[PDB]
């Protein structure tokens, strides 16, 4: 259950678990789908919950699902997101499309470059310099277009790298 790896799904309160597994099954290993419903009347409230076992499968169903119809009698299409795990409901992409990256410190940006952009779109791309001496510290940030982008970064390279999300101290 790695971060990021469950989705959280707004939808009709007609759609039952089997329509989501049905639609979400191609995007990878799912975990666990729960159709939140009152535990009094067991009456569907509309949202749902459905993990991944890696972040980039959620991420491209995320991507790929939101906005679509899960059925022509279910009316209003639904909406994707991230769930995230700490006390709205919702990730926003502008958390999850940049990487924090520990690289050689002779690594060039050109180098990070062409080291990151098999992942995906690379839309900004930098190395933490030491002022003072010029070098480099060994740092590196990686901001991509799509959310699952990152994620493959994230959970493909190297560990060597020890790639992570970029998150506020």
């Amino acid at each position: 259950m790695p971060p990021n790896s469950r989705i959280f799904l707004v939808i009709s309160k007609y759609t039952p678990e089997s329509v989501l597994r049905e639609r979400f099954s191609p995007f990878g290993d799912i975990q666990d789908i729960w159709v939140v419903r009152d535990k009094h009347t067991k009456e569907s409230k509309g949202i749902a919950f459905v993990k991944f076992a890696r972040s980039s499968q959620a991420c491209r169903a995320m991507e790929e699902m939101h906005g679509q119809c899960l059925g022509p009698n279910d009316t209003k299409p639904i909406k994707v997101f991230i769930a995230q795990s700490r006390s709205h409901r919702d990730v926003e992409d502008e958390e999850l499309t940049r990487i924090f990256v520990m690289i050689p410190k002779s690594y060039t940006e050109e180098d990070l470059r062409e080291k990151f952009k098999v992942y995906g779109d690379i839309e900004y791309c930098s190395i933490i310099k030491n002022k003072v001496t010029g070098e480099s510290k060994g740092l590196g940030y990686v901001r991509y277009l799509k959310p699952s982008q990152a994620a493959q970064a994230i959970e493909n390279c190297d560990r060597s790298f020890r790639a992570i999300l970029a998150e506020p101290k």
